Formats: C-alpha cells, structure tokens, sequence
C-alpha cells in the first residue's frame, strides 16, 4: 500500500502574508479544534496504510488535515483567510465524502465543523 505525497506546506515562490484574519485564524480557530477531544484523527494527513483504507486515496483527491493547516498557518503560507478557510471546509468534505453517515468519525467532524462555523462567524474585519 501507498499513501501519496502529503499537501504542499512550503513555497517560497507563493506570495505570502501576515494578516490579522489569518493570526485569528491560528490563535483562535486552529488552536480551538487542536486542543478538543475529536482532534486526533484530522492532526496529521490520513495514513490509509496503517488505517487499512486501500480506497481512500482513490475518492478523495484533494486531502487536507488540520496537521497541514497548521503547518500552513505557523509558516505564513497563504496570502488570505479565505485560503485558509477552504482548506478546513475541504477537510470537513472529505470527510463526509468518504465515510457513511453516523459514523464515528463523521460525528467526530461534525463536533469539530460546529466550533469552526462559530469561530469563523467571528473572523474579524480586516485591519
Ligand atoms: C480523518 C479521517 N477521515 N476518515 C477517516 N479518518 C481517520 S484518520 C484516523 C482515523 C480515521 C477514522 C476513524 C474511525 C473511527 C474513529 C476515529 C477515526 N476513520 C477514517
């Protein structure tokens, strides 16, 4: 079995930026779901090696993990929150694309898009 090359996370060909949507988006929605008790299974890319998911890298194509994210926060990869926000709402989708309904991990997901939603309608106005 393989897993395929992890999400990029380093460019210096990338515009970058430091802005105060994207500091919220670390200091208050990334760290928030790390630290819940759901938080594990999106930490790092999916392992579909070691998990026995021979399928998962067949259905879904474009992975995120809030491993990646973080990575992608902590080295000031995106340009703007919107990026950022895809990224998360891309993980939630996969999720819920490749699992059944009532699964464990999709309540697990669940939990954690709930967070993210009431964060993010808080995502303060440019500075
Ligand atoms: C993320 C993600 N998306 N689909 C899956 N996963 C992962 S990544 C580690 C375990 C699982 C699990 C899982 C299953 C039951 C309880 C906790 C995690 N299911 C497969």
């Amino acid at each position: 079995s393989m897993n395929p090359p992890p999400p990029e996370t380093s460019n210096p060909n990338k515009p970058k930026r430091q802005t105060n949507q994207l500091q919220y988006l670390l200091r208050v929605v990334l760290k928030t779901l790390w630290k819940h008790q759901f938080a594990w299974p999106f930490q790092q890319p999916v392992d579909a090696v070691k998990l026995n998911l021979p399928d998962y890298y067949k259905i879904i194509k474009t992975p995120m993990d809030m491993g990646t994210i973080k990575k992608r926060l902590e080295n000031n990869y995106y340009w703007n929150a919107q990026e950022c926000i895809q990224d998360f709402n891309t993980m939630f989708t996969n999720c819920y694309i490749y699992n059944k309904p009532g699964d464990d991990i999709v309540l697990m997901a669940e939990a954690l898009e709930k967070l993210f939603l009431q964060k993010i309608n808080e995502l303060p106005t440019e500075e």
